[PDB]
């Protein structure tokens, strides 16, 4: 017949319940300001379609964060814009500062509060369990809190996540892969970077929701606490789902597939195979063993399901007993 459709278990209806002010950002009047207020010092990177800059606001003297987008699609920068504007002051959410725009290149440019980002390849070594236990509930306030404003951020990843170490201060950025969540909306499965990419994703199960940020969530927590970057090492989107595969077994695949009436692209029969479930605990070395608890391994199988409705949200997240020892 086709697949079964399916719904978020949480903040199903927010937006069906908002006016159309809220999520209808095509219709969204965006007001510029001035590009002359900012003098930029430094490229921080380079994204798909972003410049990202280092500046100065020279009417307070207060550093800032300057994203020139290349206006690819307009639709796109609206959506980046009011979703930015909607969840501006929530916690940990990277605060738009301003809107601008280049006369000349005729370019928009997003104008962000600044944070400083410690060097992650450092944190990697001194870091500890409780560090772990602690930016991970720092990011699951951002996501209980954009889900709850009926947001999916669609691209959860480390780079996507800023830290200030020495005032343990976390930012979740980069909006611009971000959706309103509608219940039975059909989305486009081309969003999030490979190996954060969840099951419904892989699988072209269009009807995802909140849940697909939770599953990118645990592919951050199963590389952190094992220290195996990425933990799920997929070369292409097919072998992406084999790497799932040979961790959460193909049993449980199938059941996914059978339960939502998912049609197999005939891409995966020859690469596939048969795999058992492994267990967590197989993962433990000694290079990682002083970061992972019992607690640790029984949030991450939660997380980690190829079932998007099985995965726990973010605030019964919140609520698991990996996070008794944070505040
Ligand atoms: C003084 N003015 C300096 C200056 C010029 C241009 C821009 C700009 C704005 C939008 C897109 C690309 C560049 C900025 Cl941010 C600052
Ligand atoms: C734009 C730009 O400069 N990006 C830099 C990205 C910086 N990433 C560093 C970092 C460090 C720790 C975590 C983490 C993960 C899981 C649990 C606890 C902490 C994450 Cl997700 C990212
Ligand atoms: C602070 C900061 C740095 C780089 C970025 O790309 C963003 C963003 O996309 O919101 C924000």
């Amino acid at each position: 017949s086709g697949p079964v459709p399916s719904r978020a278990r949480v903040y199903t209806d927010v937006n069906t319940h908002r006016p159309s002010e809220y999520w209808d950002y095509e219709s969204h009047v965006v007001e510029w300001g001035n590009q002359d207020d900012y003098q930029l010092v430094r490229k921080l990177g380079r994204g798909k379609y972003s410049e990202v800059f280092e500046a100065i606001n020279i009417t307070n003297n207060e550093k800032v964060v300057v994203k020139i987008l290349k206006p690819v699609k307009k639709k796109k920068i609206k959506r980046e814009i009011k979703i930015l504007e909607n969840l501006r002051g929530g916690p940990n959410i990277i605060t738009l500062a301003d809107i601008v725009k280049d006369p000349v290149s005729r370019t928009p440019a997003l104008v962000f509060e600044h944070v400083n980002n410690t060097d992650f390849k450092q944190l990697y070594q001194t870091l500890t369990d409780y560090d772990i236990r602690f930016y991970m509930y720092e990011i699951l306030k951002a996501l209980d809190y954009c889900h709850s404003m009926g947001i999916m951020h669609r691209d959860v990843k480390p780079h996507n996540v800023m830290i200030d170490h020495e005032h343990r201060k976390l930012r979740l950025i980069d909006w611009g892969l971000a959706e309103f969540y509608h219940p039975g909306q059909e989305y486009n499965v081309r969003v999030a970077s490979r190996y954060f990419k969840g099951p419904e994703l892989l699988v072209d199960y269009q009807m995802y929701d909140y849940s697909l940020d939770m599953w990118s969530l645990g592919c951050m927590l199963a590389s952190m606490i094992f220290r195996k970057e990425p933990f799920f090492h997929g070369h292409d989107n097919y072998d992406q789902l084999v790497r799932i595969a040979k961790v959460l077994g193909t049993e449980d695949l199938y059941d996914y597939i059978d339960k939502y009436n998912i049609e197999l692209d005939p891409r995966f029969n020859d690469i596939l195979g048969r795999h058992s479930r492994k267990r967590w605990e197989r993962f433990v070395h000694s290079e990682n063993q002083h970061l992972v608890s019992p607690e640790a391994l029984d949030f991450l199988d939660k997380l980690l399901r190829y079932d998007h409705q099985s995965r726990l949200t973010a605030r019964e997240a919140m609520e698991h007993p990996y996070f008794y020892t944070v505040v």
